[PDB]
């Protein structure tokens, strides 16, 4: 079968097959459409005819399908399966399978980059300590002073779930939240839970309003242990603005790598329950999310108070207006230092380039609307006008829940 | 079954029961999401007008009563007889408030309750649908003070005697295709305008030519018809702070009225059903004036505000958006022109779904439409989970007429 998405703006249509391929299942029907919903121990038995496919997958792309190395390798796989109940994936299928699980995240706009993907292969780590070495590896590696680079590291799969390695930071690095007897927040109260934890554990708080998060990490399966990065490898930016001079005044500043630590990467039916992965940022996440969010750092009251906007009607758009200043500040302030960001108008235009390239190469693209359009100015970026198809092919990024409500503690 | 949609700014979490009710279908599989899309006989009657007839007698505490019985009956009864049926006055208005109430990509369903519906089922002709339309333009504009309203003409019989408004909105303006190889006016009606143009309109080729109206009674060729200017209520644009603003001589209409749309209640087609609200600022400011490929003015108000238009990153477009939306607010309200911002109107919608899920269990809403074009994460509805699906009484999507007649 064949599916067609329409551009409204171009009139341009694309042809889907690609979506044949899909396995996985979405969450809607034909009666219910799922798709704003923000939340989408195996068998020897189930294994096989996931890693086949995924075999299957890697030998069709370097054109050696039905070879005797093909052969051989499902052959190898299938005796170790049976034997060992789980297998090792080699080097490279392991590079092939975590590049295509960024290739196949339907939510992220930034998949032009795709193929270009530094992967530390971590599978021979064994303690947390290991896991802080190897972190501040990548972060490092991925900082580059500034000239931002992709990568992600894989720490040991899944075997029977009760040895899993995790990090139990959402992001390798973050501010802490404080939640204040009076009911206010101090720093960030996306992370005051998380922040709780790390207090507990030990953790010497230095509650202000933008204190990175220590490492809270976890190898096969026993308690986690608290690490600090090396400041000198934490890079981050001061924000201020090219017109506005008591901009600086706000104390804001923003990390430059966002690195996501808390999803699970399955390839061929294997499940890297720790994958810390980072590329660079779009401005609209720090400047509207982070910054302009009601529950994380609500500055638009702040902001326009001292752009003395008329903030008595919601209709002299004064929230629109702190909003545009402080997102040209983010992307001011990261070029200024030289750290790489990109705006929403680059990134939505190299995105529908990256999805018609695709559908052209590979049948489809699948994406997530919901997800791709940005949080301001949605209708002039040419995603907002793009029709989009979400579906779900492995490799993949998965929602894992937070390792603190399952993990046996051992004390 | 019985399922659960969060607010990811407030924790708030709703249940959703209203979505087993639903009967029509989504365009969704459970291998394929279609979110994003734009457009996904007397035996099919009685099922339809029973249901129907069912949610009616339910809403006035009155189910299984007599009354209830009876109806049901007599309904059946036309149906077997004449193949169709007609509804009760009473059953026409409930079933167009009703069909506003499940509309799941409309934001501005407070208000429902609150439709002022014009029953034009006695109409026969085109020049009697003009006059209905006029009555309805005045009535809805009331100087300013926008009302709510529908009008309904006659339903659906075999199909070759539609009535239809060839109109996609009853006020709108024209759009000519130039040799110079550019637009001139709204390009999106360019198609309409030609059939105007060729059905014999003069057309006076400027920049924000009204509309005449294109009407079609008992499936007989279109007719046209000015709609009185003195009934077209329109707004000149100006900036409250930036005075050059008023020389880019933007205007746009008080009245949005949508005309192509087909109203279904208890399986019967009303596919002449113009219905009017009043506008949401970014319809006008973020969609009619920016969009690339409408009036697409990003471009000559950004220079008339010397932005540095060098780089994408400047952020020129983003601050020029803001200007010309604060603009349109500023002009609709000096003139008394009722008009709602993205702000305002999100904060009701949020009020709304909460009155829906605590008095009907439910409220289907389509996320893609509901959030604003600009703006959107700073707006309630963004943090809002929402699950999408078909309810009838609905209005419905239909092809253009010029397609379809036969002349
Ligand atoms: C290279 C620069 C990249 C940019 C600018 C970028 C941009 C984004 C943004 C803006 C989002 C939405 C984030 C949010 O609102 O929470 C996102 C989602 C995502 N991207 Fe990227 N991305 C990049 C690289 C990567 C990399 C390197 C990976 C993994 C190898 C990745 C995988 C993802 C995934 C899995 C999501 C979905 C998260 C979820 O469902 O919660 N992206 N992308
Ligand atoms: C009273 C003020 C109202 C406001 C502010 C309002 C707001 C809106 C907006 C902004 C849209 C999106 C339109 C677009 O982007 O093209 C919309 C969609 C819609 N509204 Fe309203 N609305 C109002 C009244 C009404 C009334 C009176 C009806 C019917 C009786 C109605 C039925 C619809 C329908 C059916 C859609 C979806 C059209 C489609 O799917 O293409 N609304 N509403
Ligand atoms: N630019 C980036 N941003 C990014 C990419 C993927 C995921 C994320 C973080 N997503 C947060 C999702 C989330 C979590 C908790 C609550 C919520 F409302 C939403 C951020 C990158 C991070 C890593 C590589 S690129
Ligand atoms: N404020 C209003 N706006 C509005 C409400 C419902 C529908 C519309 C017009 N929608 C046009 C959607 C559309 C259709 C086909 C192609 C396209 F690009 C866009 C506008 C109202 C119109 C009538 C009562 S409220
Ligand atoms: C409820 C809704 O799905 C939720 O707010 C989504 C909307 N779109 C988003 N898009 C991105 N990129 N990131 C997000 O966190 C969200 N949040
Ligand atoms: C392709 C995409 O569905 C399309 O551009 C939609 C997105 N959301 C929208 N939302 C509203 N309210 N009106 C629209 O015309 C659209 N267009
Ligand atoms: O404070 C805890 C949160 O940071 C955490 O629960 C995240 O929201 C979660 O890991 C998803 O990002
Ligand atoms: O916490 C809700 C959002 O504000 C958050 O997830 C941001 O979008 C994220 O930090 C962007 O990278
Ligand atoms: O033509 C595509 C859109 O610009 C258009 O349908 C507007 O959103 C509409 O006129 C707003 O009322
Ligand atoms: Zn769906």
């Amino acid at each position: 079968r064949f599916l067609k998405v329409k551009n409204w703006e171009t009139d341009v249509v694309l042809t889907d097959t690609l979506h044949l391929k899909s396995t996985l299942e979405t969450g809607c029907t034909e009666h219910i459409c799922m798709g704003s919903i923000m939340l989408p121990v195996r068998t020897k038995d189930q294994l096989f005819p996931l890693a086949k496919e995924f075999l299957d997958q890697y030998y069709s792309s370097i054109k050696r399908f039905g070879s005797k190395a093909h052969m051989d390798r499902l052959e190898e796989v299938n005796k170790e399966i049976e034997s060992t109940s789980t297998y090792q994936l080699k080097d490279t299928e392991l590079i092939y399978g975590a590049k295509h699980a960024w290739r196949n995240a339907s939510r992220c706009v930034g998949r032009i980059q795709w193929s270009k993907l530094q992967v530390f292969d971590a599978r021979d780590c064994t303690t947390a300590h290991g896991m802080f070495n190897y972190i501040c590896n990548h972060v490092k590696y991925a900082t580059n002073k500034g000239n931002l680079r992709s990568a992600i590291t894989i720490f040991p799969q899944r075997t029977d779930g009760k040895h899993d390695f995790r990090v139990w930071n959402s992001q390798l690095i973050r501010y802490a939240g404080y939640k204040q007897p009076d009911g206010s927040t101090l720093g960030d109260p996306a992370n005051v839970q998380f922040t709780e934890i790390c207090i507990q554990q030990g953790w010497k708080a230095p509650r202000g309003r933008f204190d990175v998060l220590p490492l809270l990490l976890q190898a096969n399966g026993n308690d986690p242990e608290l690490f600090q990065i090396p400041p000198e490898l934490v890079l981050e930016v001061p924000i201020r603005h090219p017109k506005f001079d008591w901009f600086k005044d706000l104390g804001l500043k923003w990390y430059g790598l966002p690195a996501v630590s808390n999803m699970l990467l399955e390839i061929g039916g294997l499940e890297f329950s720790a994958c810390p992965f980072s590329g660079w940022y779009m401005g609209t996440e720090i400047g509207v999310r982070d910054y302009c969010d009601n529950s994380r750092y609500n500055i638009l009251e702040e902001v326009a108070k001292k752009m003395d906007l008329d903030m008595r009607k919601t209709s002299s758009l004064w929230k629109d207006q702190a909003l545009v200043e402080i997102n040209i500040a983010v992307l001011y302030s990261f070029q200024s230092d030289k750290v790489t960001i990109v705006d929403h108008h680059s990134a939505t235009e190299s995105f529908i380039k990256h999805m018609e390239n695709e559908y052209r190469c590979r049948g489809g693209c699948p994406a997530d609307w919901v997800w791709i359009v940005p949080p301001m100015s949605g209708s002039i970026t040419p995603v907002f006008h793009q029709e989009m198809l979400n579906y779900r092919l492995t490799p993949s990024f998965e929602y894992q829940p937070d390792p603190w409500n399952t993990h046996v503690w051992k004390g």
